[PDB]
């Protein structure tokens, strides 16, 4: 394919006309470009880069090449998370919180390549997560919002083919990222978009300053697509909630929603994100956003809204979270020395959890009885590990020991000279 | 004064014979060398410094040309803190805790110009600060422990004079510092000593790595002093205890003593600190130090030992901590926004607390209702300002407002895009 010639142009660092970008994406989509080529193009991007014009062309080119939906209700509203913080079951609260206002939010998520549990997986536990794109329009119009697995439908297909190349080469050039995150939003073609970023260490974007740099890229890019976007910088110090893994995250999520009372990380993050959406939506005036969500969630209206979603999904609406399954095999870690918790390491926790088999096995996961800065005395449980297989529970345990995810410290950090 | 001849040598970087060090000190104590020379000499050290041999020779010399004490009881135990943390009334708990073991423990404290409240200052509130060098031996033998103001005694008088230059020049050279801290302890000729090095930001020693280097320096020099010394790095991240200012700390410190139950920050540190000494003392076998200390305080033996001291001090044991006086007029800060406290600035509080004018007014001070990692709903008290007189309090408040000493944050750290 002559499409290659354009790829070579990038190799030499040249900018790409929309005509050139489309041809490549077009060929990528038609399976006229095999793995060898996508890899080279991908490698070129990391090396040479894309200036903004190219990215916007790419997002559009990538998106336009995939099925798109138009929702009668408007304006469309969407929430996406850069991610990287374990135990992020929040998005689930927000859609319901956002939806009850009656604004329209069709939320699509993907099973996670590197997370213990994909947002999709968490939903799957208590509801169906795959539907035809046509099926999706109905749910949203009828119920006004939805949670569905993004992958089991074709959008921004070029991206899917593309991802394999990055992971194999273990690289995520930014331009490709913005295109993938944004274009898929475009296919849904939502008008107002909010992007959430977890910031800290053990997070995808460790540095806030880097995080700020992303928003500009995200917001500015939205303009190119004429989408109103807002970036939210989020605390990423500890995994949100005390539950990691799909069964656990789900339990944690529904219970908060139903009760309207939850761990601060979940409730606070979700409400805050939700509020921004409402302001963008115009339901709530600037500065009143946190209030409407707490009231909305607090009201229990939100739980009720969620029920419609569960019902559309095929999950029984009534279901009592407390009755959800968890793996029979479990081990719990007593604290080694009395003190306070200096730190919790997210990268490790996910890893400890994935070892247990999440997300392939829904039951497996981790539950934390503690939060950073919580005082401890010897024997307080730091976390509980759930697995559906003995072999995994054991394998996870090895990791738990090496990793030392929960770090406990005392006033005397170290003693010198004996 | 030929002492200058030796001083000039330091300018040329030559090492100093003990006589040279001795002579300079001899002149300084004698008042032979006035301010120009002291500063000049002091200046050379920062620029050139001293190898341990010099630091050792100097330490004694400053020490020898000063009153010294010999104690019948043995071994001699002294606990000293580098400082920089606020509210560190912790030594108070440790001294009494140490005494019950009955191991000997003479204590010298000097009110700190920089610090809001001197340990000497807090002890003074419930007792009398100053005693004759001769009296202390008497006091020490009867109870085996004492709290006194180092300042009345003519110790390392060489030390006092050099300090004006340091503060005046705003430089603290390490070699002189060890000497000032060490020489005085040596004059007591204390057999065993321990070093506390609050580590964090806003502390005198910001970084742990810095602390380790000192310890080698601190413990290593002690050998020259044929002194067994152990240095313990300690957590300086936030104020120790929740009371700042002499009276408040006093109320806090004593109550902790009577109760055996107190704010975690102080009790754990004091107890932990005590252990090194007991273990160091040998009363308790290694690793048993923290435990024995906890029990001793819990037993309530420590408060009583504390009881003996007030009597020796002229303080009254029947004394009821609650009835200690406090500033008549108070102002406190409600939380600006709902959230979880992210950090507390120690440097800021002291200035804020000093603004109330402590330690000139014992009554003035700061009491904190919240500590880091503590979720705060909007309107929760962060701290409370106590002052004897208003002009200061307003002055204090004004200072507080600029500083924003207590910081509260949310999951959405920052919002971009409006």
């Amino acid at each position: 394919p002559e499409s290659v010639r354009y790829i070579k142009k990038k190799m030499h660092g040249e900018k790409l006309r929309k005509v050139e970008i489309e041809a490549i994406v077009r060929d990528i989509v038609d399976r006229k470009l095999r793995d060898i080529e996508i890899s080279s193009f991908v490698t070129a991007l990391e090396i040479n880069g894309l200036d903004m014009d190219e990215i916007a062309a790419l997002t559009i080119a990538m998106a336009e090449t995939g099925d798109m939906l138009d929702i009668d209700r408007k304006p469309i509203m969407d929430v996406h998370s850069i991610g990287g913080v374990p135990g992020n079951k929040t998005n689930i609260l927000v859609v319901p919180i956002v939806a009850a206002a009656g604004l329209t939010i069709p939320k699509t998520s993907s099973r996670a390549i590197t997370s213990a549990a994909g947002t999709a997986d968490v939903v799957e536990v208590f509801a169906d997560v795959s539907f035809s794109l046509d099926e999706i329009k109905r749910i949203v119009e009828k119920v006004g919002a939805c949670l569905v697995w993004g992958g089991a439908l074709n959008l921004a297909p070029a991206d899917d083919i593309t991802i394999k190349a990055e992971r194999a080469l273990s690289i995520d050039p930014t331009g490709l990222m913005l295109a993938s995150i944004m274009s898929k939003k475009y296919a849904m073609g939502s008008q107002y978009v909010l992007i959430d970023i977890p910031t800290g260490k053990g997070v995808k974007v460790e540095t806030v300053e880097e995080a700020r740099s992303l928003a500009r890229d995200f917001i500015e890019l939205g303009k190119r697509l004429g989408q109103y976007v807002e970036v939210a910088i989020t605390y990423g110090g500890q995994p949100i909630g005390h539950t990691v893994g799909p069964a656990l995250e789900a339990r944690e999520a529904l219970s908060a929603l139903m009760t309207g009372k939850g761990p601060g990380s979940l409730i606070e993050k979700a409400t805050g994100l939700a509020g921004i959406l409402l302001e963008m939506g115009g339901v709530a005036p600037a500065g009143t956003g946190k209030k409407m969500a707490k009231e909305i969630l607090e009201s229990g209206k939100a739980w009720e809204k969620m029920k419609e979603i569960i019902e559309a999904q095929g999950g029984d609406p009534n279901i009592k979270p407390e009755e959800i399954p968890i793996g029979d095999k479990t081990y719990t870690f007593t604290a080694a020395t009395s003190g306070y918790v200096t730190a919790i390491d997210n990268r490790a926790i996910t890893a400890i959890a994935r070892a247990a088999g999440a997300p392939e096995d829904k039951g497996a996961g981790i539950e934390l009885y503690v939060k950073v800065g919580e005082k401890v005395k010897e024997g307080d449980p730091l976390f509980t590990i759930h697995a559906e297989h003995e072999a995994r529970l054991d394998q996870a345990i090895v990791l738990a020991r090496r990793t030392e995810p929960i770090r406990i410290e005392g006033m005397v950090l170290q003693r010198i000279g004996n």
